[PDB]
């Protein structure tokens, strides 16, 4: 299992120790407060009121937690995933990323604390 | 394992099928959007800007997810718990509740989708 912080201003994302292999079942729980710029902060589901101005993940709100697995596109994580299995052909190291517009991470603040484990399968 | 919705306007709380027994390790993931009255909505961590005006749980924000185990006091859940063990002497059915001021649940709306499972131990 892995536990760590994902900083909102980390554009490259936080690489975890989890290698997702075909058939793996995983659970993620994410908590905390972060901002993409405004004084307010939002949880891991991001800001449901903010328009998408070119986010790295179009299937989650600005300020949400998302992930990539190996060479995958971004996949929404939000508050987490419960005994979740990846789509076919998705595999590799899990990187966690704050959802923002590329090039605009400099003014971000806060972080999410995240646990990832592999479940029985 | 249990999956269900917890309505924000449900003052008594949502009883789950989970009975927490001594030694149990559990994982909870909570998602979704709800309100304690305003037109806006918040995630399972609630509204970090709203003062505590007499919440059923003083250790979580208004609009956060909390729980009771048997006849325990409220315990914060927020976005969830990862491989969590209860304090000594705490056991019984898990009830999930929206954190609001007693008697003020009538104007609440929305719900959280919640998964609870027992982990290997
Ligand atoms: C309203 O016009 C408005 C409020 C805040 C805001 O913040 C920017 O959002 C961008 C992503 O959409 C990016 O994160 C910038 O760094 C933020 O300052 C934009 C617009
Ligand atoms: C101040 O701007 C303000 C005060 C209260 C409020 O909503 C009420 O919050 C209560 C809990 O603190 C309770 O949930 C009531 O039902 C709400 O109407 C909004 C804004
Ligand atoms: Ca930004
Ligand atoms: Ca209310």
């Amino acid at each position: 299992a892995w536990k760590g912080e994902v900083l909102a201003n980390n554009e490259a994302g936080q690489v975890t120790s989890i290698i997702y292999n075909p058939g793996d079942v995983i659970t993620i729980v994410a908590a905390g407060w972060a901002s993409y710029g405004p004084t307010q902060k939002w949880g891991p589901q991001g800001d449901r009121e903010h328009p998408d101005q070119g986010l790295i993940c179009h299937d989650a709100f600005c300020g949400a937690l998302v992930m990539k697995i190996g060479n995958s596109g971004t996949i929404p994580v939000n508050t987490g995933l419960f005994r979740w299995v990846a789509p076919n052909n998705v595999q590799g190291a899990i990187t966690l990323i704050y959802n923002d517009v590329p090039g605009t991470y400099g003014n971000n603040s806060g972080s999410f604390s995240v646990n990832i484990g592999k479940d029985q399968s």
